[PDB]
């Protein structure tokens, strides 16, 4: 049996280059927290790794923090896969399957992990697959043009335009070409529009729009 | 549940410092290979990982290459743990316990993981302690002297080991006293202390095998 086999809710995954205006998105779940598991990307645990910053570190001497910071990254979001549930469904903000496919790959790439080290993590993966139950339904793709994502994350972090242009190249690797492991079933979104009132025309029947 | 919960056969880790004689030990289990999961230290996954020498590059620059060494270290570690048997015995050369106690605390000590990597594996560790069925029922510790294991080193010269300093034996000694002597860490089972000090070339050979010849007609 794999860890976790219990955690079973309805699990979808919304992914996005930086800036895809992930976190709009996700904040209009809120109105359904009670019956939704929403899960936002856990920044402030890559800040506070019992007292270190891995985020700062890795942003500053990518070389040398790589390693360290996707090791984590990888953890915190396998805990949010595997974390229980009595809700139908979960929403997660970004995967594990968006650390490997995308932040890692890019990684190896951009020469910050060496031959040895992405090895190591691929032999990782592999054993998490086999071993760790990971729900996952429907992904959101809030797809975007690099140029578009740039301007917003101008309002913050130092990441050029040619950054955002190769995590993009990786997505739609991922999620419109299939030319990773496919789990499951994309929708996209053109999240070059502002999706502030998307999904607006459903209404919750306990809003106050439906009193007397 | 935890993975792999259905690997449950009496599992005997066998710990001690490099130069205790731990593959002589091993060796010795060998008559009982069919009855017996006789599980040895994957050495030869570590010279060659997809192509890359993980061993030779982490004796080489520790500094760089000990986070993906004890890394994938502890992944080997954890293939042997959860590798399922029919035979009602497993003996492991080292562990994830040995690997997490001794060899990665051992590196943070020694400044080759800084505090950040260090709170990573940990936090690993517990994550793995959670998801992971790791069946250890025994203990039997190689008990040395730092110099006695220096000395069996140097009569080896097995390439990567030569160089390895006495201090570095006494680092790793001091933390085999304080899992399995002094209990600061998680204990999970029993300890049985062989004094490895001695050649253990013949331990256990007052029993032998039924099947044995010398019990032929
Ligand atoms: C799963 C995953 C999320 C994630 C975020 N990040 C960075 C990019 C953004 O600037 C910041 C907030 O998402 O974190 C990364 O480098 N690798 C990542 N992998
Ligand atoms: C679990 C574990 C085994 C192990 C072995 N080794 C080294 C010590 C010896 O020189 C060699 C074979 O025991 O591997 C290490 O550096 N870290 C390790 N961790």
């Amino acid at each position: 049996m794999k860890y976790a086999e219990g955690t079973r809710p309805f699990t979808i995954l919304i992914e996005g280059n930086i800036g895809s205006g992930k976190t709009t998105y996700l904040n209009h779940f809120e109105k359904y927290k009670d019956d939704i598991c929403l899960l936002t990307e856990p920044v402030e645990k890559w800040r506070n790794v019992n007292g270190v910053n891995l985020l700062e570190l890795m942003y500053k001497d990518p070389k040398k923090w790589a390693m360290p910071f996707v090791s984590y990254v990888t953890l915190t979001m396998l805990q949010m896969h595997t974390q229980p549930t009595n809700k139908k469904v979960k929403i997660m903000e970004r995967s594990i399957f968006s650390a490997r496919y995308c932040f890692v790959e890019n990684m190896r790439r951009n020469g910050w992990l060496e031959q040895g080290m992405y090895n190591t993590l691929e032999e990782w993966y592999k054993f998490i697959e086999e071993s760790i139950h990971i729900q996952a339904d429907l992904i959101i793709y809030l797809r975007t043009s690099p140029e578009v994502a740039y301007e917003r994350i101008r309002k913050e972090e130092n990441v050029p335009l040619e950054y955002l242009q190769q995590l993009h190249q990786l997505h739609e690797d991922w999620l419109i070409h299939q030319r990773r492991p496919q789990s499951c079933k994309v929708l996209v979104l053109d999240a070059d529009l502002n999706l502030e009132n998307i999904g607006t025309e459903y209404q919750r029947s306990e809003s106050s729009i439906f009193d007397a």
